[PDB]
């Protein structure tokens, strides 16, 4: 009944927390941002399309779609760039936007939500940045780079807004608790 | 050089995230709350005491101590132990905020420098039905979790939002705060 339109092992792991059986499937959606598209609009669209793209292969199902980007001074986002990309993040608040869609392919009902999560980075030195790339995992070693994590749900940062998903599931009469 | 003064397997797992060599040892402390001791005073005291209790065993080291308490309507709340008490705790949590205070201490036994901090984390609950409460307890059996839920797992099904500096703090070790203390002692995990 429940389908995750993703082959991400992180998203898979997160969904397993809800203890509802599901199957994974790759959506094969082009995630390239459009010209005048905001971060919020983009992940919203991508979440929806990923869920809707599987509707014929899984035509009597609740299909979960999700997408995430981060914004580094208003820009949507090799080991070579990480040095710069961490250099860009340094001393700044980097906002992640995570879109979520639950599509009922049986009756066409769609629920969507976009949830922000702010990562406040420490002022980093070049050495730190170098050392870190030599060795981001917000649930792991990336904690060494942060001053503060600010958002509704730490699962969102990892890539699936589970609190929001539970609400959507409750609306579809599939409270994980029942 | 780094020592974790803890009998907790999850504190060990969390500290590993920093990728610094350490050893664990069980601390020697009275964990009993004292009379009129507030939740924040308790976890600060216990964190400092755990770290300091290993100073003679580990006299040239950085020693980490930590303690956590769960607070519901101003009252320290322990492990439920029974299903009845688990349902009771969750009724108290329902539509409410559960606050965890996590004390942290780093004691340098070589130069005697002690750093301590208490960091809160607030778990905002949904308004839960009796059926939801009964189902969670039966599925999860959180009988040895103070507050009667597991935030890192199926407990996410109960929450409206999570409010705090660092998700690790909720799991029982404030890692952002610990990193700061380690840097202050010239032991940056990134160095």
């Amino acid at each position: 009944k429940l389908i995750l339109a993703s082959t991400s092992p992180w998203r898979r792991a997160l969904l397993e927390k809800l203890q509802i059986s599901f199957e994974c499937a790759a959506p094969e959606v082009d995630e390239t941002p459009r010209s005048d598209e905001s971060p919020r609009q983009l992940v919203l669209r991508l979440a929806q399309e990923k869920a809707q793209s599987l509707a014929s292969r899984y035509p009597d199902h609740l299909i979960i779609g999700s997408a995430q980007v981060c914004v580094l001074d208003g820009e949507i986002t090799t080991e070579e760039n990480a040095r710069l990309q961490l250099r860009k993040a340094s001393g700044n608040i980097v906002t992640f936007y995570t879109g979520l869609a639950l599509f009922n392919s049986a009756n066409g009902h769609l629920q969507t939500e976009v949830e922000p999560f702010d990562v406040h980075f420490r002022h980093l030195s070049e050495a730190e940045i170098d050392n870190y790339v030599r060795k981001f995992k917000s649930e792991g070693f990336g904690i060494t780079l942060f001053e503060r994590l600010e958002g509704r749900d730490p699962n969102t940062l990892v890539g699936l807004p589970l609190i929001a998903l539970c609400q959507m599931l409750r609306r579809e009469g599939k409270n994980p608790l029942m």
